[PDB]
């Protein structure tokens, strides 16, 4: 026979190794890795250690590893030995790693990560963790010194119109720390309040609340959550109770998506607006959007603007300077606030009497527009925001590809429709990907977080380190996939109930029951009525991008739909994806229903949740309907 038998080497370091045992990848690839003799082996009796400063670290990287590696991994203090991983925070080393590198050292004195900045130092860890959770506990020694080329590396998170679920945004905020993505933009609503502002209370909304809470994990994973409210276009979900601001067009007819900017009390709303949002999010941006105001239509309908535009800029302005002037007063805005801020550039347009602010980033995606080597010349700060690095429920042209990027040699510096500027540009911020939800019943939120999955590790890659050292895409594709994602993924409890049979009185309005619950492979459930032998859906409502947001909606039992499909059964999606429901176990035992699509979640109506949804249509007292969670808690 073989006489096949486990290594097992001791732990701790090894002068002695074999001189090609492999170095687990990680994403951002760790570049010009320089070998050393030996070996180190994380084994019974190894400890992360650091100073009291870094305890929090320390604590978190031995408790993420003790559930990998099935090995019993304390934090400790003081002196290290060879069995450790050793967490240095040195401030001196702004030179070699800057605000976010960090240096591997592996070798005699255990594994040491160093950092110039606390974020570096969890940003090191992470090349630990991944190093280490792929089956192999041995590591050729060696040191690596990395850094990241761009500043600002992520992803545009449209959680917009529908409601993206907070426990999808923590997944996806620590799936981002793991890739050392530092950047998401989430166009977002968050709950008005005030008077003001509050018929404005549409789902989706999030809660104060909520933002706080996501915004303190995001920065504690070293990731700026920058919000945008779209303006002064894509309004509808900020306009449609109020009319008075909307813009009407030469013949009265007024477009919820359109703020009319020539009116005082419109642009107050949307600086009230900017008030609300500052209580709650860190930042120092704030991203106006200023995409697509006139999709659809031309300013040759909306005179009102042309003439606005002469009273208020001088003769000859035009409705392209009353445009420009409507960011510039918003620039003006936020500056005072101490922000900076940015929108997507096909706001940049053809002026006269106006000239577009030059502090403001353009985060460009519309290669359509002045084109990128223009802004070059012109001095803009750019954001690299390619429609080659889209996602969209619906819109099939946008689905990232990242083998033909990685084997065509896309970088940073190639913008919308591959014209390429100096990647060196000494004001390119970055780039980032972008999700966005279109119509949004084809894709459940989770089949998207399957969907992105090696998007992300690209993005993360050029980014990071901009070098292909995987001879092809393949290649890549195999390690990342042995990497695998982060901890909080892994043990994220999507189906958190067995698929079985089930009493459910929150239901009784609807059946006696009981119901069957099975499973989906997106981590859903479908729960069959056994009275009936139909199946509940969220199916019926007002809607926006053709999920039902309406407050208060209820569901009802349709023909069961085949849920055991994947994404690609486009013709059957709505009647599929509105059968689909998410169970959540609260703090602590107690389950939770929600659409899948929409995340509200279902309860009993009283008749006193407060809504403006509520105020022209509330469900029949007693039955059960979906709210909003912060309404029914
Ligand atoms: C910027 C870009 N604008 C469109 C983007 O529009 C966004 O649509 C969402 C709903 O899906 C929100 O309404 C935003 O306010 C609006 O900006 C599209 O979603 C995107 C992909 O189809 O294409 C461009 S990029």
């Amino acid at each position: 026979s073989s006489g096949l038998v486990p290594r097992g080497s001791h732990m701790g370091y090894s002068a002695t190794a074999p001189v090609n045992l492999t170095r687990p990848a990680t994403v951002p690839s760790m570049d010009g890795w320089t070998d050393g003799t030996g070996a180190w082996t994380l084994g019974e009796g190894t400890r992360v250690v650091s100073s009291d400063a870094l305890a929090a670290r320390a604590q978190s990287l031995a408790s993420e590893l003790t559930k990998f590696t099935d090995v019993d991994i304390k934090a400790a203090t003081g002196s290290a030995t060879g069995k450790d991983i050793s967490l240095t925070l040195d401030a001196s080393k702004k030179a070699e790693l800057g605000d976010e590198g960090f240096k591997l050292n592996i070798g005699s004195k255990g594994l040491e990560v160093i950092g110039a900045t606390d974020i570096g130092v969890f940003y090191g860890t992470r090349s630990v963790s991944q190093m280490l959770r792929q089956g192999q506990l041995t590591l050729p020694a060696g040191t690596v010194a990395t850094k990241p080329k761009y500043k600002e590396r992520g992803a545009t998170l449209c959680a917009c119109q529908i409601n993206i679920s907070t426990d999808w945004i923590d997944r996806f905020l620590s799936d981002m720390a793991d890739l050392r993505l530092n950047y998401v933009l989430l166009e977002m609503k968050l709950k008005p309040e005030e008077d003001n502002t509050k018929k404005a209370a549409t789902w989706s909304y999030y809660t104060r609340d909520d933002v706080k809470k996501f915004v303190k994990k995001a920065n504690n994973y070293g990731i700026d959550v920058i919000p945008e409210i779209n303006s002064p276009g894509h309004m509808n979900v900020w306009l449609e109770n109020y009319p008075e601001y909307q813009l009407a067009d030469n013949s009265g007819r007024k477009d919820p998506n359109k703020l009319d900017i020539s009116n005082p009390e419109a642009v107050k709303f949307y600086k009230t607006l900017i008030d609300e949002y500052d209580g709650v999010f860190t930042t120092k941006y704030w991203h106006m959007g200023a995409d697509e105001y006139m999709i659809g239509t031309s300013f040759d309908n909306y005179s009102k603007l042309k003439t606005f535009a002469e009273k208020q800029y001088g003769a000859g302005a035009t409705p392209n300077d009353a445009f420009t002037g409507f960011i510039n007063d918003i620039d003006k805005y936020v500056k005072a606030k101490g922000k900076q801020l940015r929108i997507w550039n096909d706001g940049i347009v053809n002026t006269k009497n106006v000239s577009l602010n030059k502090d403001i980033v353009i985060e460009y995606w519309y290669g359509a527009g002045r084109k990128p080597q223009e802004l070059v010349q012109d001095g803009y700060t750019l954001m690299n925001a390619t429609q080659a690095l889209y996602w969209s429920r619906s819109a099939q042209v946008y689905k990232v590809n990242a083998a033909r990027l990685y084997n065509n040699n896309w970088n940073v510096g190639t913008f919308d429709g591959g014209r390429q500027i100096d990647k060196n540009y000494d004001k390119l911020t970055g780039a980032k990907v972008s999700i966005w939800p279109d119509s949004s019943y084809f894709q459940t939120e989770n089949e998207v977080e399957k969907e992105i999955f090696d998007g992300m590790r690209f993005i993360s890659q050029m980014t990071w380190s901009d070098s292909r050292p995987w001879a092809t895409w393949n290649d890549m594709k195999a390690d990342i996939d042995k990497i695998g994602y982060p901890l909080d993924i892994r043990e994220y409890d999507y189906t958190p109930v067995d698929a079985g049979i089930y009493d459910i009185p929150q239901l009784k309005s609807i059946s006696k029951g009981p119901w069957e619950l099975i499973t989906t492979p997106d981590g859903y459930y479908q729960m069959k009525d056994t009275v009936s032998g139909k199946c509940l859906a969220l199916f019926t409502g007002s809607k926006h991008l053709d999920v039902v947001t309406q407050v208060g909606a209820r569901p009802e039992l349709r023909n069961c739909a085949d849920v055991s499909v994947g994404q690609d059964q486009r013709n059957t999606a709505n009647e599929r994806n509105t059968q689909k429901w998410q169970i959540r176990a609260d703090k602590d035992g107690k389950y939770t229903i929600s659409p899948a699509l929409t995340q509200q979640r279902l309860a009993i109506a009283t008749g006193n949740e407060q809504n403006i949804d509520l105020e022209t249509h509330r469900p029949a007292a007693g039955t059960v309907a979906q709210f909003p969670a912060d309404l029914v808690s």
